[PDB]
Order: C-alpha cells, then sequence, then structure tokens
C-alpha cells in the first residue's frame, strides 16, 4: 500500500497473540511496544528521544505481522505513550520512503 | 527519491541560508530542529516525545528546501537529540510511506 501522512501513519500489528495500533516510524531505529506482559528472557536498555531516555525491556526473535507483512526481530517494551514501529521491522516489510 | 530503511533516512536541508541533515521522521508530527536562530518573531511551545516533555520555539512560515524539495511551514528550535522533519513538511514535498 501507499501510506499519506496527513495523518499519523496508524497500522494494525499483531504481538504476542494481541492486535494492537502502531506508529510506522522511520525516525525510530528500534521499534517501542506500550507496556505489556510478554514471555522470555530480556535485557534492560535505555532509549532516548525528545524530553530523555526511558528505560525498556529488550526481547529477541519476536514475530510482529504489520498490516498482514510478516515480521520476526527486537522488540522494546517499556513506558512509551504510543507503539512504536521501528527501523528494525521497516524494513522486512519492504517500506520505504518515496516523493 | 525512493528511500529504503536499512540505514537512518538522513537528508540535506537548506534553512535560514543554511544547510544541515535532518531526519526524515514519520513518527512526529512536527519539525525539530536543534537550537539555532532563525529571524522573526516565534511563540513559546511545549512538544512531548518518548522521554518528556521539552520547550521549543515556534517559528511559522519557514521555507526550508529538504533533498532538493520545497516547502514552507512549521519549525520548531529546541533540544530535540537530532533534527526531524515531521509529517508537516514530509507531506509539502509529497513524501508517502510505501510497501
Ligand atoms: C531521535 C529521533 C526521534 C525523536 C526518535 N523518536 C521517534 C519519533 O518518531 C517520535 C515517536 C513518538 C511518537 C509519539 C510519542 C512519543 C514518541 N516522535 C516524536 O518525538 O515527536 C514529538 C511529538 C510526539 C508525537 C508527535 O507527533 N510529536 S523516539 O524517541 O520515539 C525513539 C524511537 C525508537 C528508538 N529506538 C532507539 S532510540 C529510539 C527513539
Amino acid at each position: 500500500p501507499q501510506i499519506t501522512l496527513w495523518k499519523r501513519p496508524l497500522v494494525t500489528i499483531r504481538i504476542g497473540g494481541q492486535l494492537k495500533e502502531a506508529l510506522l516510524d522511520t525516525g525510530a531505529d528500534d521499534t517501542v511496544l506500550e507496556e505489556m506482559n510478554l514471555p522470555g528472557k530480556w535485557k534492560p536498555k535505555m532509549i532516548g528521544g525528545i524530553g530523555g531516555f526511558i528505560k525498556v525491556r529488550q526481547y529477541d526473535q519476536i514475530p510482529i505481522e504489520i498490516c498482514g507483512h510478516k515480521a520476526i526481530g527486537t522488540v522494546l517494551v517499556g513506558p512509551t505513550p504510543v507503539n512504536i514501529i521501528g527501523r528494525n521491522l521497516l524494513t522486512q516489510i519492504g517500506c520505504t520512503l518515496n516523493f
């Protein structure tokens, strides 16, 4: 599909058996999800943006389906206000910017 | 151009007569540049990101040339971690997400 940017580019994703709305975010290196109790091992991480840093839990090799396009990779879970699909998964679904 | 996302989508912009590097950021409503001087009146504003809220200066109707494409719109100036081109100007240059 083509998604214009008049509004926030929110799409449906599925992770850990939950459907969620997430921002397709070219400015995000990593994927950051709102607090959710995922099973598995994780590693602590700090990530920075506007306002400073938040603490997140890094989970690896997590399957994520984004608008019916399958992906699998690292997901960071923490107190973000919005679910953010970052470049680590955007590349996997063949997402590009075009103008 | 078509820009893939295995690297950060950084591009050269021209603003207030100066060249800068900025990140094409579909996850940002608004364009936010690191501290700099711009001519004209600005209004104090606050914006929030993943780490909390910051104070910015809002400049309206500012010409910005982005990777050769002209935009004229709102530019926020303040302590962002990197220069970001948000949807307000990405729409002006006809930028879309595609997959
Ligand atoms: C440094 C560039 C940029 C500021 C990084 N951020 C991505 C932005 O697209 C970020 C995404 C976001 C959206 C809503 C609420 C919080 C955050 N946007 C952002 O800060 O915009 C400022 C405000 C908030 C939303 C908006 O439209 N304007 S991020 O902080 O969310 C982020 C995401 C993934 C990530 N991975 C490693 S560091 C890292 C940082």
